[PDB]
């Protein structure tokens, strides 16, 4: 409650030595409430770099672009996909730097958010999302996506990494991750990547507001919003008193999302992110009682394992049905115990 009441989206700096321990540094973040605003920033140190050169490329495969078709107006907006045929890394560049899917020219950040509200369901452009893979090389230990050890590794999909190459206009639709779990985001390279979040204390007026604009989608399935198709404007959460914040990703930087964080967002051109999931005990009692997209047969994790290790005392009693346990959302990781 004290730590971080404004629940702004904080931006850290580690040294070397605070950067090595990456799970140490997620309870660290958490201790100054971060977690608060549902999206953190981590700049890390100047002489940490993941790969040498992003010059051999090239051939790497993007197995399914997606066009993405936006229909909307006033502040709502359904985005649609149409998967294209496997394309390589330099064909995306290409068309990511022609003049028909380029940057338009702009001033300050205001003025290319205007633009991207204002002509988003125009000339859709071509997104390569989901790409399985890393960028990382082998003998980099620290803040690995590939690798990042934490206790999602019990599960094993959910803890493999994922290449976006993205372009202008390319966006990801309000969403929480699968499970609620946590999520880290490095922007590999190229133009920046403008985020906006929802605080996890505020996740269920977001949920109610997409509910009230899309009745339909709301009747098939709870969790629709899992569907990744919704794009509500800042000017509309605005409107119906949603509290939110922005920040833009430059390249060589991380972002962390935190369980029932809602984000959303757009590439301010061509680039490319790794991303994956993780977790820290804080995220069990989230998964447990995470709504699931119950439409489409999606990412479900069983919780018992979990239960059965971090949380023994309850594990009788909730395969009963009898944990009545409410979320704190304001409240640190255990694991933080040593910064406070
Ligand atoms: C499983 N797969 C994960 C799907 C998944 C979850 N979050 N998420 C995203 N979260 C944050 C950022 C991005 C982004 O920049 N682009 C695209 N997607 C993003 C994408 C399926
Ligand atoms: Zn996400
Ligand atoms: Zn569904």
């Amino acid at each position: 409650e004290t730590l971080n009441p404004s629940a702004r989206i904080m931006t850290f700096y580690p040294t070397m030595e605070e950067f090595r321990n990456f799970s140490r540094y997620i309870a660290y973040i958490e201790s100054q409430g971060a977690h608060r605003a549902g999206l953190a920033k981590v700049v890390p140190p100047k002489e940490w770099k993941p790969r040498a050169s992003y010059d051999d490329i090239d051939d790497l495969v993007i197995p399914a672009p997606i066009q993405q078709l936006v229909t909307g107006q006033s502040g709502l907006f359904t985005q649609y996909n149409i998967q294209k045929k496997a394309m390589t890394v330099r064909e995306f560049r290409k068309i990511a730097n022609s003049d028909k899917y380029c940057t338009p020219r702009y001033s300050e950040f205001e003025e290319l958010e205007r633009k991207y509200w204002k002509n988003l369901t125009f000339n859709p452009p071509i997104y390569g999302a989901d790409v399985n893979g890393t960028l990382y090389e082998k003998h980099v230990d620290e803040w690995n996506i590939g690798r990042l050890r934490t206790i999602l590794d019990l599960v094993e999909g959910v803890n493999t990494p994922y290449l976006y190459f993205g372009m202008w206009k390319t966006s990801f639709a309000w969403h929480t991750e699968d499970m609620d779990l946590y999520s880290i985001n490095y922007l590999h390279f190229g133009e920046p990547k403008s985020w906006y979040s929802v605080p996890p204390e505020h996740g269920k007026r977001l949920e109610r507001l997409a509910k009230g604009f899309f009745p339909g989608s709301a009747q098939s399935c709870e969790a629709f919003l899992r569907h990744k198709m919704t794009l509500i404007s800042p000017l509309m959460l605005k409107k119906y008193g949603i509290p939110f914040d922005k920040v833009t990703q430059e390249a060589g930087e991380f972002m962390i999302t935190f369980p029932y964080g809602y984000h959303a967002g757009f590439n301010h051109g061509f680039n490319c992110a790794e991303s994956t999931n993780f977790a820290t005990r804080r995220w069990i009692e989230y998964g447990k009682q995470a709504v699931l997209c119950s439409c489409r047969k999606m990412v479900k994790i069983s919780m018992d394992v979990f239960v059965r290790k971090f949380q023994p005392e309850r594990y009788k009693l909730w395969k009963a049905g009898k944990d009545n346990t409410v979320i704190d959302h304001t409240l640190p990781t255990p694991e933080a115990a040593e910064f406070l």
